[PDB]
C-alpha cells in the first residue's frame, strides 16, 4: 500500500492536515511536541494512500527521541512519498530539513502550510519558482482555510508513479568516491544521503551502517582529503552546501 509520511517541523501543522485528509481528530496544538509517535490513517478521498502522522523533526540529524521516530520511519524504506510540510512563515529555516529528505531518494511533495499567516501579513511567495529551484512539487496550503489539501495529496500520490540539489562540485566529488567505497551497504534509494551523513561524520549513520575497516579508512582519508581541499571542517561543508542552496532559491 502507497504510504505518504508527514514530515516537517514542529508546529508546522502535521497533524492539523492528517486530520483533514483522514477525517481522524489526533491530537493538534498551537505548541510544539504534541505528536510524539506515529499515526496511520487512509487518505478519506483516496482509500489507496495511507499517510502517516509523525513527531517534528529539525534535521535527519534528530536532536530528541521524538524526531527520531520520524527519521527511523523514513530509514525504514517503508514510505513511498514524504509530504514535506513547511512553515510558510519560516521558509529559510524549514527547508534545511527539506535539503535532507530529498538526500533520502524518496520523491518529496512540499505542503506550503499556514499561508493563511503569509497572506494577512501582505507577503508572497511564487510556488513555481520554488519549485524549480527545489526539484519538487511545491502546494502552497492552509489546514485553518481548508485549502489546497487535497491538491498536494494528489502530487504526492502522483511522485510514487528524482533531482537532488547539487551542492559544489568539490563536495560532490566526495560524495562520489563515498558512494562508491559503500556500494550495497545502503540501500540504492537512499545511498546519496548516507553516503552525505558519513561525510558529516554523523554518529547516527556511522554507528547504523557498520562498515568494514577497510571502507571506514577510505571515507576517512576522503573526508581529510575534502577538507584540506575546502580548508574547512567537514561538517561545516555541508552545513554551508545546504545553507547557500537556500539562499540561492529563497
Ligand atoms: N493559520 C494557520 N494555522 C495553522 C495551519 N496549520 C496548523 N495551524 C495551527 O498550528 C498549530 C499546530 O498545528 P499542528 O497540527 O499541531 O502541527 P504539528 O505539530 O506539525 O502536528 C495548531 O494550533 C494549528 O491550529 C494553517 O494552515 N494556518
Ligand atoms: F510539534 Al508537533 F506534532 F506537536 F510536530
Ligand atoms: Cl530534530
Ligand atoms: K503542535
Ligand atoms: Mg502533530
Amino acid at each position: 500500500m502507497t504510504e505518504i509520511a508527514l514530515i516537517g517541523n514542529p508546529n508546522s501543522g502535521k497533524t492539523s492536515l492528517f486530520n483533514l485528509i483522514t477525517g481522524h481528530n489526533q491530537r493538534v496544538g498551537n505548541w510544539p511536541g504534541v505528536t510524539v509517535e506515529r499515526k496511520s490513517g487512509l487518505v478519506k478521498k483516496n482509500k489507496d494512500l495511507e499517510i502517516q502522522d509523525l513527531p517534528g523533526i529539525y534535521s535527519m540529524s534528530p536532536y530528541s527521541p521524538a524526531a527520531k521516530v520520524a527519521r527511523d520511519y523514513l530509514l525504514s524504506q517503508r514510505a513511498d512519498s514524504i509530504l514535506n510540510v513547511v512553515d510558510a512563515t519560516n521558509l529559510e529555516r524549514n527547508l534545511y530539513l527539506t535539503t535532507q529528505l530529498i538526500e533520502t531518494g524518496i520523491p518529496v511533495t512540499i505542503a506550503l502550510n499556514m499561508i493563511d499567516v503569509l497572506d494577512g501579513q501582505g507577503k508572497k511567495i511564487n510556488v513555481d519558482k520554488l519549485s524549480y529551484h527545489l526539484g519538487v512539487p511545491v502546494v502552497a496550503t492552509s489546514a485553518l482555510k481548508q485549502t489546497g489539501v487535497d491538491q498536494v495529496v494528489k502530487k504526492a500520490a502522483h511522485t510514487t508513479t528524482l533531482a537532488f540539489p547539487i551542492y559544489d562540485d568539490r563536495l560532490e566529488a566526495a560524495i562520489s568516491q563515498i558512494l562508491e567505497v559503500l556500494g550495497n551497504s545502503v540501500p540504492q534509494r537512499s545511498a546519496r544521503f548516507y553516503a552525505i551523513k558519513l561525510f558529516e561524520q554523523d554518529s547516527l549513520v556511522e554507528a547504523e551502517l557498520d562498515l568494514s575497516q577497510f571502507q571506514r579508512k577510505e571515507i576517512e582519508d576522503i573526508i581529510r582529503i575534502t577538507e584540506e581541499i575546502f580548508t574547512e571542517d567537514a561538517e561545516s561543508i555541508v552545513i554551508n552546501e545546504r545553507y547557500a542552496f537556500i539562499e540561492r532559491v529563497c
